[PDB]
C-alpha cells in the first residue's frame, strides 16, 4: 500500500504469535520491540537513540509478519516506549520511500 | 524519486545558505538539526526519543530545500546524534512509503 505521513505511520505486525502495533521507521537501521518473553538464546546490546543508549536483548532469526508481508530478522527487545521496525526488516517486504 | 533502504535514505539540504547531510527519518516527529547559527529567535523545547530527552533550540518558519524540494517550517537544533528530516517536512514535499 501507500502510507502518507500526516500521522505516525503505525501498523500491525504479528510476532512471537501476538499482534501489536509497530511503526514504520527508515531512521532506524534496526528493529527494536517492546519488552516482552520471547523464547530463545539472545545476547546483549547497546543501542544509541536521540537523547543517549539504552541496553536490549538481541534475538536473530525471528519471524514477523508486517502488514500481512512475511519476514524475518533480527529483532532487539528493550525498554522501549514504543514498537520500531527498522530497515533490516523494511528492505525485505520492499519498502521505499518515495517523493 | 523513490529511495530504497538498503542503506541509510541520506540526502543533501541547503538550509541558511549551508550545505548538509541528513536523514529521511519517517520514525520522527520533528526535524533536529546538529548544533549551528540560524537567523530569527528561537525558545527552548525538550524532545524525546530513545534513550531519554534532550534539550534543543525551536527557529519557526525555516525555509529549507530538501533534495531539490522545498519546504518552510520548524526546525529544531541541539545536541542530535545526526541531522534528521521528521515528518513536519516530509509531508510538505510529497513524501509517502510504499509497499
Ligand atoms: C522510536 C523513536 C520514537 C520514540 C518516542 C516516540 C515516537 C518515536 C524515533 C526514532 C528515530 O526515528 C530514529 N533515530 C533517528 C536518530 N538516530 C540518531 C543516532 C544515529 C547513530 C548512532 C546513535 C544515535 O547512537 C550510536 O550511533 C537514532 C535513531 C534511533 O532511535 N534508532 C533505534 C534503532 C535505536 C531505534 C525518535 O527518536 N523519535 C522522536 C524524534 C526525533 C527527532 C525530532 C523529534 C522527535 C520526537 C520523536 O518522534
Amino acid at each position: 500500500p501507500q502510507i502518507t505521513l500526516w500521522k505516525r505511520p503505525l501498523v500491525t505486525i504479528r510476532i512471537g504469535g501476538q499482534l501489536k502495533e509497530a511503526l514504520l521507521d527508515t531512521g532506524a537501521d534496526d528493529t527494536v520491540l517492546e519488552e516482552m518473553n520471547l523464547p530463545g538464546r539472545w545476547k546483549p546490546k547497546m543501542i544509541g537513540g536521540i537523547g543517549g543508549f539504552i541496553k536490549v536483548r538481541q534475538y536473530d532469526q525471528i519471524p514477523i509478519e508486517i502488514c500481512g508481508h512475511k519476514a524475518i530478522g533480527t529483532v532487539l527487545v528493550g525498554p522501549t516506549p514504543t514498537n520500531v521496525i527498522g530497515r533490516n526488516l523494511l528492505t525485505q517486504i520492499g519498502c521505499t520511500l518515495n517523493f
